[PDB]
């Protein structure tokens, strides 16, 4: 059927739109060519609208059924909790869309009486009626970007704030541990950034002869059907689950998830949906699994030898035993021709690998430094244009979400995190008396609020002390990097270097937890080296929930 139906109504934006960066002379500091930077708008969601609508053909075949029976056998292991109301209000962003029925997220994490009241009602309808499709909104996402040698706007499709409440209830607890449960250690989001690269570099390494692959579908949203939606829920019957929850499921699936007619938000009817819906709790959970059923029985249909996969929602990368250049390039194309009759066609065209530094997933890579031993150190990085672009926007703009604190955080230890992001803000946090004030920024995305101060011993947590002497970076890593300060009029080295040292001699004349800041983040800014030890607090640090699972349009807050 068709992934999308238009009435002819635009998507509409609910506010002024800003689409360029601003002239601000603390972003201007960061990234000078600001004309290079831009934020989408709705102004070019007709171009995602053709993009996305088109008819979707499947044909399931063995492969594909045995693998599910084998995915439900697992599931069958589960037992669900069903969250209360108020449990669920809690796991709401304080930022989360206001609902159209008198209350906003506020009132819904203060329990509100209007709020609560409301979402049991919403709960007693999902239990009561199985039928009516929920409306959703559909709005063009303002994300930030750096033109190329333009993207159109994501859109997103979202239930009103009642009923989200609502799917945590019923789901939370499942799109949680059935995941892990169902593909044990293939499922992407069980692991932090230095997980996910010991276990790409061992299963890299484990084989004789390694051929490797990132597989991009096209739109995968817009390519999920009604049946791929259905076998989704089939595999979160097998779980236990209480009988309300149960048919919250299974209502939610019918009314919300197979799809339903969208809004925009002048109140106008938009079109219809058959397609996943971005803004669901289910969306990492459903796109993985669905992306994992068809990719495991695709490897099956292929050919592939001692396939070893990492699914993280629509993202997925491959690690195989190669059967040598021609075979692989003629299995890689076979693998191809299955997923797309699986209705998951290839955006870029898959090509095979044999350099683990050169294959992205989840918009990364793994590369390898060296620590103040000198000893080999593999970590994750990535392109650093979108970060910076991003870290610039955020300089010049307040943003509920500050994707430069979750850049830090994830990508500690990389060449462009610690000489740009952390010099950047820390300057601008100590110089406005702000290194106290704890912020918002995504993990997967889940919401967390996280204290700068705190920075040092989550990552050594997180990354381990390496994360601090890194140095000997791969030419190849080196290359991107300075390409990518040319390219936006980033500062060079030496000025970076400078403001460092400037930052972190202040950080130091104020001791605790700042002076700790200006000791371990900064320490490469210096030629008299400290010695870096073991940070007490990393000790009693619990950042176990922060890779669970994906949360990806899920609209979660985690505190
Ligand atoms: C956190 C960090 C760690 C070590 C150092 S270093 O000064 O000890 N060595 C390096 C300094 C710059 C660099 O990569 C660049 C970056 C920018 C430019 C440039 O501005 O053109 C040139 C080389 C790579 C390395 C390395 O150890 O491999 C600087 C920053
Ligand atoms: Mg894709």
């Amino acid at each position: 059927s068709m992934s999308y139906t238009w009435t002819g109504a635009l998507i509409t934006p609910c506010a002024a739109e800003e689409s360029k960066l601003p002239i601000n002379p603390l972003s201007n500091s960061l990234l000078r060519h600001h004309n290079m930077v831009y934020a989408t708008t709705s102004r070019s969601a007709s171009l995602r609208q053709k993009k996305v609508t088109f008819d979707r053909l499947q044909v399931l075949d063995d492969h594909y059924r045995d693998v599910l029976k084998e995915m439900k056998a697992k599931a069958s292991t589960v037992k669900a909790k069903l969250l209360s109301i108020e449990e669920a209000c809690k796991l709401t962003p304080p930022h989360s869309a206001k609902s159209k029925f008198g209350y906003g997220a506020k009132d819904v994490r203060n329990l509100s009486s209007r709020a609560v009241n409301h979402i049991r009602s919403v709960w007693e309808d999902l239990l009561e009626d199985t039928e009516t499709p929920i409306d959703t909104t559909i709005m063009a996402k303002s994300e930030v970007f750096c033109v190329q040698p333009r993207k159109p706007a994501r859109l997103i499709v979202f239930p009103d704030l009642g009923v989200r409440v609502c799917e945590k209830m019923a789901l939370y607890d499942v799109v949680s541990t059935l995941p892990q449960a169902v593909m044990g250690s293939s499922y992407g989001f069980q692991y932090s950034p230095k997980q996910r690269v010991e276990f790409l570099v061992n299963t890299w390494k484990s084989k004789k002869c390694p051929m490797g692959f990132s597989y991009d579908t096209r739109c995968f949203d817009s390519t999920v059907t009604e049946s791929d939606i259905r076998v989704e829920e089939s595999i979160y019957q097998c779980c236990d689950l209480a009988p309300e929850a149960r048919q919250a499921i299974r209502s939610l699936t019918e009314r919300l998830y197979i799809g339903g007619p969208l809004t925009n938000s002048k109140g106008q009817n938009c079109g219809y949906r058959r397609c996943r819906a971005s803004g669901v709790l289910t969306t990492s959970c459903g796109n993985t699994l669905t992306c994992y059923l068809k990719a495991t029985a695709a490897c099956r249909a292929a050919k592939l030898q001692d396939c070893t996969m990492l699914v993280n929602g629509d993202d997925l990368v491959v690690i195989c035993e190669s059967a040598g250049t021609q075979e692989d390039a003629a299995a890689l194309r076979a693998f191809t021709e299955a997923m797309t009759r699986y209705s998951a066609p290839p955006g870029d065209p898959p090509q095979p690998e044999y350099d683990l530094e050169l294959i992205t997933s989840c918009s990364s890579n793994v590369s390898v430094a060296h620590d103040a031993s000198g000893k080999r150190v593999y970590y994750l990085t990535r392109d650093p244009t979108t970060p910076l672009a991003r870290a610039a926007w955020e300089t010049a703009r307040h943003t509920p979400i500050n994707s430069w604190l979750g850049n830090i955080i994830m990508y500690a230890p990389t060449l462009w995190a610690r000489m740009i992001l952390m010099t950047h803000f820390f300057s601008i946090l100590l110089a406005q008396e702000q290194l106290e004030k704890a912020l918002d920024c995504q993990i997967y995305g889940a919401c967390y609020s996280i204290e700068p101060l705190d920075l040092p011993q989550i990552i050594e947590r997180l990354h381990g002390l390496s994360a601090f002497t890194l140095h000997s970076y791969s030419p190849g890593e080196i290359n991107r990097v300075a390409s990518c300060l040319r390219k936006l009029g980033v500062p060079p080295l030496r000025t970076w270097r400078h403001r460092a040292r400037s930052v972190r001699a202040k950080l130091l004349s104020q001791g605790g937890r700042a002076a700790t800041c200006g000791r371990y983040l900064f320490n490469w800014a210096v030629r008299t080296k400290l010695k870096l030890t073991p940070i007490p607090a990393a000790s009693q640090l619990d950042l176990s929930g922060w890779f669970v699972a994906g949360y990806s349009g899920g609209d979660i807050y985690h505190s």
